């Protein structure tokens, strides 16, 4: 019957449990416990789910256990110190959305500064690891994109267009990310903590506006809303830098 | 403003040209390069983007090199054989649309009959494999997306409502490419080829259709239809024998 509303208790009681299980189960091998998500920011809403992290101490650990209930559902990942700190410290296109975890940690167990030490790794990423990524995510998600879209207008399906069009507010938004080096709070505001940055590249704002009210049955409207955030992004990355040379057919 | 139109023509020369570079660069170190996507299945777009794979010898081998001209973009994969055929025999939620890959491969160089090895791989998964993949996907994505959608119902934001039921839509269309062991052809094909199909979970046509006719704007017909699609989830996992297990309350 899907995920059942609970109250921040029952979580933590949830919670508690996990932690104990834990400890029974992998004893002086775990260094620490933590909640994240939001839960871990106590923003949980009524149907929210149970997402922590353990820290080990041994070598080259990484496994989860993802389960549910049929009432509630909980994610538990368990990585060592050196692959978990690897992870804080890498930056993919989708970092906004992923490493939001790292900034929301309700630490529960820890037997030495182990959680500590995840955020500060977190927080203390070099400004060229954005750089890079940004550069990549220019090249990997919006270019293609934009030939997908430029595909549609003159092959079809424009049945797709709409869950395209979705796709590159949400890679917008990774940019605008990356750019601020914020994380988002919760896939949920994601669009709307997006929007409110400053700097965003031209015709972004009105291509969110087409995804957040969901009026994007207008195929004609969304292909020029695109076009247009795409040349607001020849714009943007040249006024910021984020440019690499393209003028060789093969550049290695 | 590239992307630009190319003939299936012109790609091809800047394949054969990329081939010789990667032969010049890397040597006897290269067991294969192949195309795949919709250039290996000859039914590239005017604006499609070039993808190509290359097998390495190098055990430990895993890197890419993705770039833009301006005018065209074009991603290689550089893997060891040993990572390549496990990669190639994962079943992930997302393997109706990575792996079509493998089933799309245009040999242009080939040392050793390897890339026929990785064809062969990836078309042999054993079937539970794909049962495997179904309860993860209903378990980490499904179950998660319904109480994304009861929070919103309970205290919004309804402006990601459009974007989430994008999300649902492809999410059972992974969950139909997994049942029927098929990987959908391009990603803009997804929808259409999912929806084609027989077994399909109550209610997901209806959802579609509000995503592929971009009619996004009804929230309270969006929820209602989320709603039904969960239900018919419920049913059709218990015809097809995709039974979740719910009854630890912690697994380990
Ligand atoms: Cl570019
Ligand atoms: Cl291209
Ligand atoms: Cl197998
Ligand atoms: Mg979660
Ligand atoms: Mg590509």
């Amino acid at each position: 019957n899907g995920p059942i509303i609970m109250t921040r208790e029952e979580r933590m009681k949830i919670v508690h449990e996990i932690k104990e299980r834990i400890l029974d189960k992998y004893g002086d091998d775990v260094k620490a416990i933590g909640v994240y998500g939001s839960l871990g920011r106590q923003t949980d809403g009524p149907y929210s789910d149970i997402d922590m992290m353990c820290v080990m101490s041994t070598e080259e650990a990484e496994f989860s256990h993802e389960w549910t209930t049929g009432e509630w559902k909980v994610e538990v990942n368990f990585d060592s110190e050196e692959i978990l700190l690897d992870y804080a410290s890498q930056v993919e296109s989708d970092w906004p959305l992923t490493h939001g975890q790292f900034f929301s940690i309700l630490p529960i167990y820890d037997s030495g500064g182990y959680l500590e030490k995840v955020y500060q790794t977190a927080k203390s990423v070099e400004a060229q690891k954005f750089h890079d990524a940004i550069c990549a995510l220019i090249v990997e998600e919006l270019f293609e994109y934009a030939g997908k879209w430029r595909n549609i207008r003159v092959q079809g399906p424009t049945t797709f267009l709409p869950s395209l069009t979705v796709q590159v507010a949400m890679a917008g938004a990774m940019l605008i990310g990356l750019h601020h080096r914020i994380c988002y709070t919760t896939s949920a505001s994601v669009l709307t903590e997006a929007v409110k940055q400053s700097d965003l590249p031209s015709g972004y704002d009105h291509l969110c506006q087409f995804v957040m009210s969901g009026q994007l049955s207008d195929s004609e409207k969304l292909l020029e809303s695109l076009e247009n955030f795409w040349n607001g992004i020849q714009e943007w990355t040249e006024r910021h830098g984020y440019i690499v040379d393209v003028s060789k057919r093969i550049p290695f």
